[PDB]
């Protein structure tokens, strides 16, 4: 199950496959399989990763449905591959794939976020090699992020009574509609790379776990003990396996080594004395060295990980012991040009945003990221909580045994991928879906995420806090959300109810505020806001005014503030972002603080005051 | 001389090094050279490649002056640097470098915007190595493109008489002033990458031209029999050249003999051979393969260079490719774009090429430096036309006496055709922007004498022989003597909108006066910029200047006096798209006269002139 980033060192080599691509639209159900067995046919350029629907403006390609294809041939030297296993990586390719390498079928993969590989040892030949990737951007009822299979887009505007227009529905074009709020963008989103380890043994997990804290400081930096856990995982096939812990200028600071054991394994634990703490706002990280012995070194990975532990206790999230405060929002991987295509570029731009900002804390939104973002936060001391794309869900789902086979891929596949940062302080294992309502559908509903809640806690070893975020519903008939180990909650007091009435809105949140503060749980906003369109100003500010998101922000926060239970705000969004077309979207989501341009409105500067003063440990 | 883009195959693999760098500021004059021997302390993240101005919103380094130090760590298998000649090459470093490995300087570098490279196969050790890079940004009067050394920014603001504001200046924060119109984006804009080579016996160098065609069809697509070249160059007996078309079948195929200083030369007949063109590319590859003594079947090296079978010729007042009269469409471009600055993006690459198709155009010019080999290949395969120009922009009589800037302006010629010589899709190099020319007493004559040895010079180091132009400014064209003499004549003008303002009959009353000046001469001119700065959704029932009617109507009014003209021979504006800028009090966020936002979205203009440049064919509009 493990899928470790692939590297580079003395014992392993990645080769990057990332550049300018060909490319072929192709059905709405099918594709030409020749198509893998000599060049694409009057290919189209496509840079890779990125999202294919923004790259070419003489076609429509937001507007398609069904498959596309993607080709490129590379070559490697004999030299590098003779006696190396040889592996070929697709960090994410949305939403799902079939891969060919010089015609032989690969495989295929269905979940558009997430990473999978193929030993191609034996498809590889000398010289040129010819790779192709068919990826369908498909979704439906039975697929996570879910799709209406007829009827509009979420969110989207109808006449559905008027006879020409359920006749024209029958005819139209088809296209997938979205029950969930972000543009559908697919294709080769994320790093292509061919990859090597050697084949009689190697490296195929590692775990690192922070056990046990003794001593912690008062202000948290260091532990006089701390205690950490690892487990190291072996393919191939008395061995040994060599670990070192490197601090942060790279000194050894520790090092045992193990016995592996046969399903091949080796774990123990490790004593740091004076450990430096991994905390919001002041990152530290180590390296856990993995060296499979025989001088010699058979095979090597360096793995990265914080030591910090995290705990809820009572109406408290504690880091290292502290009591945190989320300050921050929902992101999007979005952008101009790459659509969902991952850009360091822009993470390490928005990273400095959210220190700009006095932000400590984001939510992937709604589906896990780029790999590298949460390497980013890792050592920029921003904390994640990680989101498999289970978005659009409700009791048609609940009920299809695909849909449930396929969440707990999502849950098992994420935290397999990112259990090791420090950054990543709790789970969430969907957003809004259909949890309240009369008969058997609450129960329904708590009985198919229940398990999924105990599976991501038995999926990670550090057992971080699960969560489940909540859309607005009559939280009196929900009898699921109050069952996580943070409510997590999405509300629109005041935009999408109580329409520009701040004071009502500010009533009603307390109301329900109200209700949260019997439930006795620590509760957190991960959603709310207000669509704004830059420029728009008033001296009244009414929706869609800078002011009346500044405004909506100040009167809100007022209201959290005086509720001690109450552990965090992540608002939506932190940046503006593309959508399904429909008559509530300007252009996209513009409920951004930030425009899509990653440019301030007067909300972000208000936000950016208010969270100057709120610290990470004890506001409340 | 040689920089061919480094590939993998064989006898050679790339090992990339792009990725999040470490970084941290340094001086305004200096930096802490023992940094280079350990990691920084406190790094900052910093992606590779991009500029670094736009990577950090907490700090304010747009503003900032003088070097920043980046740096990573990277580990190769032992394996496969074993016996291998290693390089490390930087695509772009912008504007200077210092390159550490392992604590060893391995040298330095003057040039943004084009590439250079080191042999590390000493200084590399196995495990984990240590890549410093300094990069200073540094503008002035002896750097290209040109910085000031007081005063203000390029169409900036002053109120120089005002004794407060000149006590001021002299205490101000250091800054680069540009004496240019875009913004001085800096950092590690390109790829980083190290790549092997055989280390006994290696190719150096390709050179491919088309030297003759013959009896070209009537629609160009063929010729009966194209004579091609080649040379190549190597470091460190025989080599295999091989002719492979479209489909990778080989054509064409010669043995040739290496002689010492090492190259190898001959030409090659394609009977039936496909022509590329502006809208319908065709590609060959010569892959060129070193044999072994002497001789067995193994082959000791290999590389595989792109080529397009096309000749150039200006003739009169026509500029012939395969012989047939071509009319440029397009724009001045900028490699800008939110976040990466300077930096290469290829998904931008690919969508700009789009939209280049999506308006009907067949050009660009590398306004104002060259860009990054990739976006050249991608017009290659897209038969989009590109005139490469240098970074000689802000120049004036200040710079022409300068040795060091001369040597500036003869590396980045030799060094872009250096780069760029084997792709059909160039078929023009411009060896400077808007430089002073024109004027009273010795000045022009001083122009002319710094820029003909450079124009020579353009025409030397290109084996194709392509022709030479230099974008010239709005002047004085009666007392510049040095532009009527390149090869076509490229004019920026701005009629109509720095002068003449708003007037579009005056403006094409003082354009068509020009014009009939130009008619004389009898050259073939073009447009290289012309437009008019545009807020996207600023309306007007009459246009007046910033709204987009008023653009629309620019180009309307324009173009139709140079349809006029049967000499005139191509319109490039000015620009395909808004780009940022030092601020100042004519910039509103930056150039506002793009035909598309800076988002790629397009303006009432971009639909006009879609609809214009369907109707205008490539090939015998005039
Ligand atoms: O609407 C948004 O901006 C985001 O909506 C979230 O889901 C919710 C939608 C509504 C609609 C009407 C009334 C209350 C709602 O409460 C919600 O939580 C969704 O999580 C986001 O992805 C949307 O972008
Ligand atoms: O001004 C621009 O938008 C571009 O100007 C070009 O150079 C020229 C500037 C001026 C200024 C005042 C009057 C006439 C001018 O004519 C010019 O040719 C320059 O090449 C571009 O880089 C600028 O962005």
């Amino acid at each position: 199950n493990g899928m470790l980033y692939p590297q580079s060192n003395d014992s392993r080599i990645v080769f990057p496959l990332d550049g300018v691509w060909d490319f072929r639209t192709a059905g709405e159900d099918s594709y030409p399989a020749e198509w893998a067995d000599a060049p694409l046919p009057e290919p189209l350029p496509m840079a890779v990763p990125g999202s294919y629907n923004d790259q070419n403006d003489e076609l429509n390609l937001r507007a398609h449905y069904g498959w596309v294809v993607y080709q490129r041939s590379f070559a490697v030297p004999s030299r590098l591959v003779a006696g190396q296993r040889m592996i070929l990586r697709f960090d994410a390719a949305t939403h799902a794939a079939d891969v060919y390498l010089n015609g032989q079928l690969l495989g295929s993969h269905f979940g558009g976020f997430l990473p999978f590989e193929f030993d191609v040892t034996s498809a590889l030949h000398a010289g040129e090699n010819l790779l192709t990737v068919a990826v369908d951007n498909r979704i439906g009822s039975s697929t996570l992020p879910v799709g209406n299979d007829a009827g509009t887009a979420f969110m989207g505007s109808d006449n559905a009574n008027v006879p020409a227009v359920a006749e024209a529905k029958k005819h139209a074009r088809r296209q997938n509609l979205p029950n969930f709020d972000f543009f559908n963008f697919a294709g080769l989103n994320r790093h292509v790379e061919l990859y090597t380890t050697p084949a009689d043994a190697y490296i195929a997990d590692i775990a690192i776990t922070t056990e046990r804290l003794d001593h912690i400081a008062g202000d948290a930096c260091t532990a006089a003990n701390a205690l950490i856990a690892y487990d190291v995982t072996f393919g191939g096939d008395g061995r040994q396996v060599r670990i070192s812990i490197l601090d942060g200028e790279g000194t050894v600071v520790a090092g045992v080594t193990a016995d592996i054991e046969r399903t091949a394994k080796a774990s123990g634990e490790i004593a740091i004395r004076d450990a430096k703490l991994w905390n919001p706002g002041a990152a530290y990280l180590y390296t856990a060295v993995a060296e499979l012995l025989p001088s010699r070194i058979i095979d090597a990975y360096r793995q990265t990980f914080g030591i910090r532990t995290v705990e809820v206790s009572g109406t408290t999230f504690l880091i290292n012991g502290k009591p945190f405060y989320f300050k921050g929002f929902g992101k999007h991987e979005d952008s101009y040009f790459h659509g969902r295509g991952t850009d360091d570029v822009l993470n390490v731009k928005d990273v400095s945003l959210i220190h700009w900002l006095h932000a400590n804390s984001f939510r992937t939104s709604h589906y896990p990221y780029a790999e590298s973002m949460y390497d980013l936060c890792d050592r920029e001391g921003i904390v994640i909580i990680d989101e498999v794309p289970a978005v659009g869900m409700s009791w048609l789902q609940y009920a299809n045994p695909l849909v449930a086979e396929r969440h707990r891929e999502a849950i098992r596949g994420m935290i397999a991928r990112d259990k090791n940062h420090p950054c990543i302080v709790m789970w969430s294992i969907a957003n809004a879906p259909g949890l309240d309502g009369d008969g058997e559908r609450p129960r329904q509903a708590y009985d198919y995420f229940r398990p999924l809640y105990e599976l991501a806690h038995a999926s990670d070893p550090q057992n971080r806090p699960v969560t489940l975020v909540c859309c607005q519903n009559d939280y009196t008939t929900d009898i699921t959300e109050r069952t996580m180990d943070v409510v997590c909650i999405n509300r629109y007091y005041g935009w999408y109810n109580l329409s520009g009435d701040l004071d009502a809105a500010c009533h009603a949140l307390n109301i329900e505020l109200d209700f949260w503060e019997n439930i006795g749980k620590p509760v957190m906003f991960t959603e709310y806001g207000a669509d704004t369109i830059e420029g728009i100003h008033g001296t009244h500010g009414e929706m869609f005014s800078e002011e009346f998101q500044r405004d909506y922000y100040a009167r809100i926060n007022a209201e959290i503030d005086k509720r001690p239970w109450f552990i965090g705000e992540q608002l939506w969004n932190f940046a503006d972002f593309a959508t399904f077309q429909g008559i509530i979207r300007v252009e996209g989501n513009r409920k951004g603080i930030l425009t899509r341009d990653r440019q301030p409105k007067m909300a972000a500067h208000w936000l950016r005051e208010r969270w100057a003063g709120i610290p990470d440990y004890g506001y409340k």
